[PDB]
């Protein structure tokens, strides 16, 4: 598998510190990079190949949405979750390097656990891992705080979650959560990070695993009007990114 995939994660696991994530929350927390509609966001990602993997990520938006739609035909909000879920990748078009945008996510501020991809080979130069506040199992966290109180590595999950919240998308809470934690492989697949999750995360786990099935070229022009209706329904108009 790619040397580029490995290099993406090496850079990610070096530079994603507590300070770094906090800096990125400040940098993007104003939503003044762009005014654009959801469909513009989808089309912008025509010019993005995901280096943590090939085709444009935009096709993947439709593919995912259509996979969910086949399996859950009467659940329109869930089809849209498919379309929306990787649109935080617009960060890359905003000048962000891909280790700060794509890839599996992991909590910052506590020791990385075994199922964090390339855990053994990629954390050497992370400065946080010699800081006694962050080098331990729990790090800066209290036991069983819940994932919504964890500071995750920064990229397309928290970013899109924040875009949705700011713009007041009218999706159910499960839709927000799926998107926010869909890259958190160590938790939803590795079953790591049990020290941090709560009952609330246990309730959400079946939703995330169900979504992940469809995350893991279509005739996209024919699909546009349907997905436009869903956008009009759940997240209409020019949004702040
Ligand atoms: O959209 C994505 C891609 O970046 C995949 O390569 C990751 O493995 C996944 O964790 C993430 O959700
Ligand atoms: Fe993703
Ligand atoms: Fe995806």
């Amino acid at each position: 598998s790619m040397d580029r995939v490995f290099t993406t994660y090496k850079l990610m696991h070096t530079h994603q510190t507590v300070d770094f994530v906090r800096s990125k929350h400040a940098q993007f927390g104003g939503f003044s990079y762009k005014k654009m509609t959801v469909m513009e966001a989808v089309d912008l990602l025509d010019g993005l190949v995901d280096e943590s993997d090939d085709f444009p990520n935009s096709f993947h938006a439709f593919q995912t949405a259509e996979g969910i739609r086949k399996a859950h035909p009467d659940k329109d909000w869930f089809h849209l979750v498919g379309l929306l879920h990787d649109l935080g990748k617009v960060l890359a078009l905003f000048g962000e390097p891909q280790w700060a945008v794509v890839g599996d996510t992991f909590p910052v501020g506590c020791r990385p656990q075994a199922s964090v991809v390339f855990c053994d080979s990629t954390f050497q130069d992370n400065p946080d891992l010699q800081d006694p506040r962050y080098s331990t199992e729990l790090g800066m966290y209290q036991p069983h705080c819940g994932l919504d109180r964890v500071l995750m590595s920064w990229g397309h999950d928290e970013y899109m979650y924040q875009v949705m919240k700011f713009n007041k998308f009218s999706l159910p809470p499960e839709a927000f959560y799926m998107i926010r934690f869909h890259s958190f492989y160590p938790w939803h697949t590795g079953r790591d990070y049990q020290q941090l999750c709560s009952q609330q995360d246990l309730a959400m786990l079946p939703w995330v695993r169900e979504f992940n099935k469809f995350d893991l070229l279509p005739d996209v022009d024919k699909l546009r009007p349907y997905y436009q209706g869903l956008i009009d329904k759940y997240c209409p108009g020019i949004l702040s990114w």
